[PDB]
DNA sequence: GGTCTTCACA
DNA sequence: CCGGTGTGAAGACC
DNA sequence: GGTCTTCACA
DNA sequence: CCGGTGTGAAGACC
């Protein structure tokens, strides 16, 4: 659980447990010996805790300490498994406190958006947790879909057919010369809901926890709205980073540069809302870097210029993400008319 | 010395030695106690040994063997002043060795360009090693500088006033909006030497080692040449980088796309060569997704569109690394009348 | 076609 | 995915 | 001035 | 500046 049980500990089998030892079975150019399995850690910890819409007491916590309990509960497992022998590398702590970072916010802002979703269609405002009611007018047409984008996702399928075959060509032309279009995938993207899935219940409904089959349905959402949202339903794109540096800052801007190359320059799309997420920003100029101009129609100066990343955003609490992003749905859904 | 004697670790004076004693003295949030003293290391380790100009062992010997003996030299000195008590984090050598890796090669290529300028004012072709005499006709007026720029440089100042005007234009009116452009800085810079520095002798003699004189005139030679170079002297920029990651790539793509932007499509240069020079690049796919546009005249299609960077560059050995040099400059500086 | 082993992404 | 660095320029502080 | 301390960059 | 990582998908293999 949130708070290591020893007796849950012990109830574990041994393909369930946090830590799994290869030493029998090393693997080809590594010399790790104990791994981190995060999706076993993130169902032990969260497993029937969602921070933002848990107990006053986890939902106050300091953000950088809830992000950060799932490797010390592993660590005090391996070491009582695995006694004077349990060691960890520094750096794959940092990749599953990165990973686990990712996955919860992604999991908060699921259960926000469910909660808009049953609002919109008219059930009333869940009051488990105290947030502001939004002052919008309810509509079903007003219902977004929050996805976690996969490794190598190219979030193009996510557009129509006839939105699809302008960037086919583009790319088929560019690809006529042996050029190319590389991209990083954005962690996150949040749409408007199809008009098909109006009526599904899975869009309505929040989850207890990140169990396993809750992680798969999280992961998974992606899948359902291939193919089928317009060019100008994306609302926001979100690009986690548990920490910056002065040089790993650059990446989200390559992706939003691209990202905005192809959504307005192509697509004609009013504009891209891409916003960093971070939880440590000490040690670099981060606030005044990503104020920068997006690296698209400069050349030409014939289209309006603008910031490539919206804001940077540094959570304290997860209630606070909570609320920042129920205003952002309560401002954006307001021009959407439904 | 490139081995580490002993007798030479017992002459060097505290101040002087390869690695500091930062216990008594900590840092203002960092939990370091041992430090690496990488100019130190490289005056030890490289004070009178440069690769591929040096006997037939050391230039042929594999680059990922030269690019490490610091490292080593320096580990085996702490075990023996502070035996027991000696350790240094894993990040500290990455940082050092990265270091060290675009120092060295920086160095060769100011050796290889002393040659080429010493051959092509007349003075003969050196043969200590054996490299291919370039077919090229002497002439002074195609000598060359090779810059290792420094961090948080603008690079826009080596232009000549008139060409810096048009950018700082273009700056001020991003800046009225409240935008900016934002760049690292690439970590060297080759140009054609000015014509105020055809006669001098600086530029025509190698040097015998990294001692620290040598570091300040090779780090310091940037300074010598702000406001003479025209905007169409820029021959060469070339990003190091020991290894590469999946994601570490596209910084290097985001300072070539805004450097091609400031240099084509604001100062009608002809094109900007910008190269990666690697030595792991195992593990990721480098090689096509650096075979990318660039992002810059894609928004209408009007010019002629190429790569953003030329090649990725795997040196084996030093010699290979002169070798590659001497060609590029050989089929280089033929379009360059006179 | 079904299971295992490896590799790129992030 | 990130976290631990070495150094040169800016910043107190008399 | 000018000497020691701190911070951002890469 | 960089090196040690977990996982899903593609590549062998009677
Ligand atoms: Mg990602
Ligand atoms: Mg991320
Ligand atoms: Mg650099
Ligand atoms: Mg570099």
């Amino acid at each position: 659980p949130f708070t290591y049980s020893i007796e849950a500990t012990r109830n574990l089998a041994t393909t369930e447990r946090c830590i799994q030892d290869i030493r029998n079975a090393p693997v080809r150019n590594r010399s790790t010996q104990f791994q981190l399995a995060q999706q076993n850690m993130l169902a032990y910890t969260f497993g029937e805790v969602i921070p933002g819409f848990a107990s006053a007491g986890i939902n106050g916590m300091d953000y950088r300490d809830v992000i950060g309990r799932p490797v010390e509960n592993a660590v005090t497992e391996g070491t009582h498994f695995f006694r004077d022998d349990f060691r960890v590398d520094s750096n794959a702590k940092a990749k599953v406190a990165g990973d686990i970072f990712e996955i919860v916010s992604s999991a908060v802002m699921w259960n926000c958006a469910a909660r808009w979703n049953s609002l919109m269609v008219g059930e009333g405002w869940r009051s488990q947790p105290r947030y502001s009611r939004p002052t919008l007018s309810p509509s079903p047409r007003r219902q977004v879909a929050v996805l976690n984008l996969p490794r190598s996702f190219d979030w193009v399928s996510l557009l129509v057919p006839e939105s699809q075959e302008v960037i086919e060509e583009f790319r088929a032309g560019l690809r006529k010369d042996g050029l190319g279009l590389p991209t990083s995938t954005p962690d996150l993207a949040v749409v408007v809901l199809p008009e098909e899935f109006q009526n599904d219940e899975m869009w309505r409904e929040e989850i207890a926890g990140l169990t396993r089959p809750n992680q798969i349905l999280l992961s998974g959402a992606y899948q359902r709205l291939q193919g089928r949202v317009q060019p100008g339903e994306i609302s926001l794109a979100v690009a986690f980073k548990r920490s910056l540096r002065s040089d790993r800052l650059y990446q989200p801007l390559y992706e939003a540069n691209v990202m905005q190359l192809l959504l307005e320059g192509k697509l004609g799309a009013p504009k891209v809302e891409f916003e960093v997420h971070t939880l440590a920003p000490e040690g670099t100029n981060a606030f005044v870097t990503y104020e920068a101009a997006s690296l698209y129609g400069l050349a030409e100066g014939r289209s309006a210029v603008h910031r490539a990343i919206r804001e940077l955003y540094v959570p304290p609490t997860a209630a606070d993400l909570a609320r920042r992003f129920f205003a952002f749905l309560n401002e954006r859904m307001e021009l959407v008319n439904g």
